[PDB]
């Protein structure tokens, strides 16, 4: 059916050192069973300089707190409070991305 023939890749950790004005990256979804997305990398943001994250990703988890089926708001209550230093699972998920973003 649809998604089985999606390519898995397999979750990364991505450590970031949160900057003033956050971890530079935004995120969609959380709402009718899509997952969180980043959907934003700021340019010289913390994101951007570690360079593994990317548009698409679902995030899987921010310090081991789940948000596969987080609201958004539990999504940015959790990345707002996950201190200095926020260890992110992320999963490229591109087909999925896609297919939420139409």
């Amino acid at each position: 059916g649809l998604g089985e023939e999606d390519i898995p890749r397999e979750p990364r950790r991505i450590v970031i050192h949160r900057g003033s004005t956050g971890l530079g990256f935004n995120i969609v979804g959380g709402e009718d069973g899509e997952g969180i997305f980043i959907s934003f990398i700021l340019a010289g943001g913390p994101a951007d300089l570690s360079g593994e994250l990317r548009k698409g990703d679902q995030i899987l988890s921010v310090n081991g707190v789940d948000l596969r089926n987080a609201s958004h708001e539990q999504a940015a209550i959790a990345l707002k409070n996950a201190g200095q230093t926020v260890t992110i699972i992320a999963q490229y998920k591109p087909e999925e991305y896609s297919r939420f973003e139409a």
